[PDB]
């Protein structure tokens, strides 16, 4: 096993830049390696997973065969696996919306591409459908997404019943025994006692240790979200476009 400093034990391809320089320090004074110049890896962790050794052998003439086989070594570290359930409001509120909801879960889905990571495609409106069952498949993963791009939206909110299917889905994964986020996409608008069987079925979810997030659309409901999220801190917009880098951070920070 390799001891890494705290702030690099996330897999290399989420590592920024600064990262690359920061791990590159670290493997010279852990390793007693000759003097790495800062920018001999200017690329983020994305970037440097495409190099052949090779091309490590030719920015480090001196210590890149031993750079090359260190990334290879804490790619194959153990992580904390990530299920990731995407709970999507599929109602007729949403009809002339759900290219911004596909969008949302499409670019989540293209950043959390590591080993660890499975995730499920949950829509709901008058009752709740698994699109695509937890997976890390990345095949079963871009069919979901093709699924998901075709979905009609219409009928009612009933949010608890979206979030009840990634329950169900994280008990039969272990519950406690797992890393499970729900990923919760709606206006809030809900009707009736919609939102006391909403926060009902979120702390069920957190019963179970999963970690609930809400990402508004439209005229969202703030408070309404901030009550199913965990905090205040687990809601984001989606339009906020920088918001995507908002909750891909907070989530690889539950780790
Ligand atoms: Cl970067
Ligand atoms: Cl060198
Ligand atoms: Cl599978
Ligand atoms: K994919």
């Amino acid at each position: 096993s390799i001891a890494l400093p705290a702030h690099l034990r996330l897999q290399p391809i989420y590592w920024s830049r600064d990262d690359v320089a920061q791990w590159l320090k670290w493997a010279e004074n852990e390793f007693s390696l000759r003097p790495i110049d800062s920018n001999t890896f200017e690329m983020n962790g994305k970037a440097l997973l495409l190099l052949t050794k090779e091309d490590f052998r030719y920015r480090s003439p001196h210590s890149g065969d031993e750079l090359y086989e260190l990334l290879q070594h804490i790619l194959a570290q153990a992580r904390t696996v990530f299920d990731l359930y995407f709970v999507l409001d599929k109602s007729g509120s949403v009809a002339n919306n759900w290219i911004e909801i596909y969008n949302f879960v499409q670019q989540l889905a293209e950043r959390f591409v590591s080993p660890e990571m499975r995730l499920s495609f949950i829509v709901f409106s008058s009752q709740a459908t698994i699109i695509l069952p937890l997976t890390g498949d990345r095949g079963k993963i871009s069919k979901g997404l093709e699924d998901l791009k075709r979905v009609s939206p219409v009928g009612e909110t009933y949010i608890h019943e979206g979030l009840k299917l990634a329950n169900e889905q994280i008990q039969k994964a272990g519950g406690l025994k797992t890393s499970s986020i729900i990923i919760a996409l709606t206006d809030g608008k809900l009707d009736g006692l919609v939102p006391s069987y909403a926060e009902k079925e979120a702390k069920i979810s957190r019963s179970l240790g999963a970690s609930v997030y809400a990402v508004g659309v439209l005229d969202f409901e703030q408070a309404q979200l901030e009550r199913i999220a965990d905090s205040k801190e687990q809601v984001f917009p989606v339009k906020g476009g920088q918001a995507l880098k908002g909750i891909i951070n907070s989530i690889l920070a539950q780790s």
